[PDB]
């Protein structure tokens, strides 16, 4: 097994001593091929990025969820809510099976009203702006998607849009998860200069917990039903227990979707349409299929489903830029990986999502290509080869919330402006755990077209 270079006792430790870790671990992949061994003080992991050895990690009587360092120390705050439990953990089974019919076509139905509520929102501020003016794509993505999960979900309005820097919520969020980012890399965590790290931690975490309180406190005083996320979190009976969740894990269940509810989604919104600027037949045909199908003055459920290309153009940008770029397994049981790489009991995998999508033994040579079209018969892909929602039960569970969210969006968007790339804007990509392009800049001309009113 290959190994990159090591540094005496800090081994490996220091490649990860950069803004932009996981873009340094392709590079890694791509010098050392289809598994590396990672070591650390106190930690190894093998990284992982061959559908032949990712397919056999993907079985989950071998392997299962494994909370790698980062999300131990997102757990500080988001504790055993769906993303970082364990598998068998009681809230997790419990969580999962009471909070899964919130996701189902019936639900998707019945959050549609309010992603148009929310789109509606963008495209007016889009409108109302001056000829001098341009579009921060990633920012305005964020308020979007924050926006999105808050109403469906919550029936809590961040107002995202009535704000020109990020929402407090924000600011914290990215900070706390700046944090867990950082704490990985330190190799000396304890030295009482981090002391003003964590104090800010704690204080960010009460930001994140004060709007949590006040999500719970609206929905108490509300008086209307609203039969969302939040009522089946607060009302919904596990089949297999014959429990509700408790208060605290509520509390961690509402942290934990407001964040994995809205930020990877914003980051794939952000580089389709980055992707869409840099490729223009792609952006004529994605825009014609938006005229085409969009015929009414806001979108139906029915209509979205419609949006194939669409579809097609938000999976080719999963697969070149997968906004969460990697997950971890660990082995069950002692085992042997591709018949050649011997396991033990507890041994650490992380799947590196963007190599996986560069695989040319499955995609083919041209994997840096932006094509849709690869897209086009879905069961054309061999399984396993495209994983940009994790893996079996562990999977995502907003999965279709965020496609359906991020194809209404980015429909409207081509029905109703022309999108022009001023800048020539050149591709840079932050990472905060999650990916997006950074400073990533438009200007929408409006093509006039009347929008309806929000429905309900
Ligand atoms: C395109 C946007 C999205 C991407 C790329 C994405 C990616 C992922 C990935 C890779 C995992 C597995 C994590 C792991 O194995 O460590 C995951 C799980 C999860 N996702 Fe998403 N996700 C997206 C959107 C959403 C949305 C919109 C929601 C909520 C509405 C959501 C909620 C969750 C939750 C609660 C889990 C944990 C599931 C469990 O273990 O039971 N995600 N997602």
């Amino acid at each position: 097994m290959p190994q990159p270079k090591t540094f005496g006792e800090l081994k490996n430790l220091p490649l990860l001593n950069t803004d932009k870790p996981v873009q340094a671990l392709m590079k890694i992949a791509d010098e050392l091929g289809e598994i590396f061994k990672f070591e650390a003080p106190g930690r190894v992991t093998r990284y992982l990025s061959s559908q032949r050895l990712i397919k056999e990690a993907a079985d989950e009587s071998r392997f299962d969820k494994n909370l790698s360092q980062a999300l131990k120390f997102v757990r500080d705050f988001a504790g055993d809510g769906l993303f970082t439990s364990w598998t068998h953990e009681k809230n997790w089974c419990k969580a999962h099976n009471i909070l899964l019919p919130s996701f189902s076509q019936q639900a998707m139905k019945g959050y549609h009203a309010m992603m148009v509520d929310i789109a509606v929102q963008l495209v007016q501020k889009w409108e109302r702006l001056n000829a001098d003016e341009h579009i921060e794509v990633p920012e305005d993505m964020t308020r979007l998607t924050l926006d999105t999960i808050g109403l469906s979900g919550f029936n809590y309005r961040f107002n995202s849009f009535y704000r020109d820097q990020p929402h407090p919520f924000i600011t914290s969020m990215v900070r706390a998860l700046d944090e867990a980012m950082n704490k990985l890399q330190r190799a000396n965590p304890d030295d009482p200069a981090y002391d003003e790290n964590k104090r800010q931690f704690q204080e960010d975490i009460k930001v994140m917990n004060d709007l949590v309180d006040k999500i719970i406190a609206d929905r108490k005083a509300s008086g209307e039903q609203s039969d969302d996320l939040l009522t089946h979190m607060l009302n919904g009976k596990d089949p297999e227990t014959g429990e509700p969740l408790d208060d605290e894990n509520i509390r961690y269940q509402i942290i934990t979707f407001l964040i994995a509810g809205h930020e990877t989604t914003s980051g794939l919104l952000s580089f389709a349409l980055y992707f869409l600027v840099k490729n223009p037949h792609v952006l004529q045909k994605a825009a014609e299929e938006a005229a085409r199908v969009l015929v009414d003055p806001v979108p139906s459920y029915k209509q979205v489903k419609q949006l194939k290309y669409v579809g097609m153009v938000l999976n080719e940008a999963l697969r070149l830029w997968p906004t969460a770029p990697a997950f971890s397994l660990y082995a069950k049981e002692d085992t042997v990986l591709g018949g050649e790489y011997p396991l033990e009991k507890g041994d650490e995998l992380m799947v590196l999502i963007p190599q996986l999508h560069r695989d040319k033994t499955i995609w083919g040579d041209d994997v840096e290509e932006f094509r849709p079209e690869r897209f086009e018969n879905p069961s054309a892909i061999p399984q396993h080869a495209f994983k940009p929602f994790g893996n079996g039960q562990r999977a995502c569970i907003g999965q279709q919330f965020a496609l359906h969210e991020a194809t209404l969006v980015l429909g409207m968007m081509l029905k109703h402006f022309d999108f022009e790339d001023h800048t020539n804007y050149e591709l840079d990509i932050k990472e905060t755990l999650t990916l997006k392009p950074e400073g990533f800049v438009v200007k929408a001309k409006s093509k006039k077209i009347p929008l309806g009113g929000i429905p309900s």
